[PDB]
C-alpha cells in the first residue's frame, strides 16, 4: 500500500527531526535513553565499529566476527548497506572514524 | 564486568557523537538509512506515536493498541519510561508533540 508506506515515512520523518531538536537543545541523551532499548544501544554501538574496521581495511570479515563478536550475517549486512551509501557520507566516514595518516 | 560496560558505553556515546555531527552536516539521513534496518525504522516511528498518545491523554491503553497496531507489552514499555523519564525532557516533549490549545 503506497497510503501506508507514506504514513510509516511521515512518522519516520517525525522522529529524525524530533531528534535533530533534541540535540539542539542538548536533550539528546535522555531522548535516545527513553526510544531505545538497551539492546538496540548496544547493537549501535557495535554497527559503528564494523563501520570502522570495514572502512579502515585491516581485518577481514572473518576476523572482524572473531574480536567484535559479530556474526558473518550481521558484518556482511553491514558491507552491503556501506557499498549501497551515497559516496559523500562514506567520504566524510572516512574523515571522522578513521585517524589522519 | 564493569571494564565490558565501560566499552559499551564508549562505543555508545561515539554513535551519539558521530550523529550529532551527521545533522550538523545534513548527512543525518543518509547515516539513519545506513545504521538502522527498515524495521528498526519502523519502530521508531511507532515509538514517537506511542509517546505523543501517552501525552496527550485522550486515548486508553487498550485503545492504543487497537488503533496504532502495537502491542500492550509495547505500550507498557514505553509508559513505564516516560513515568522514568527526567521531568525536563517531558515538559520538552510536551511542547514539541502536541499542538497548543
Ligand atoms: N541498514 C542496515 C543496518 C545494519 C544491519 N546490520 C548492520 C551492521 C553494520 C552496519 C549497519 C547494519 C540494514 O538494513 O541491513
Ligand atoms: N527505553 C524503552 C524503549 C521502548 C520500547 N518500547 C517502547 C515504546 C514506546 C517508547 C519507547 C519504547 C525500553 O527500554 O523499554
Amino acid at each position: 500500500s503506497a497510503a501506508m508506506a507514506e504514513q510509516r515515512h511521515q512518522e519516520w520523518l517525525r522522529f529524525v527531526d524530533l531528534l535533530k531538536n533534541a540535540y539542539q537543545n542538548d536533550l539528546h541523551l535522555p531522548l535516545l535513553n527513553l526510544m531505545l532499548t538497551p539492546d538496540e544501544r548496544e547493537a549501535l554501538g557495535t554497527r559503528v565499529r564494523i563501520i570502522e574496521e570495514l572502512l579502515r581495511g585491516e581485518m577481514s570479515q572473518r576476523e572482524l566476527k572473531n574480536e567484535l563478536g559479530a556474526g558473518i550475517a550481521t558484518i556482511t549486512r553491514g558491507s552491503n548497506s556501506l557499498k549501497a551509501a551515497p559516496v559523500e557520507l562514506r567520504q566524510w566516514l572516512e574523515e571522522v572514524l578513521l585517524k589522519s595518516d
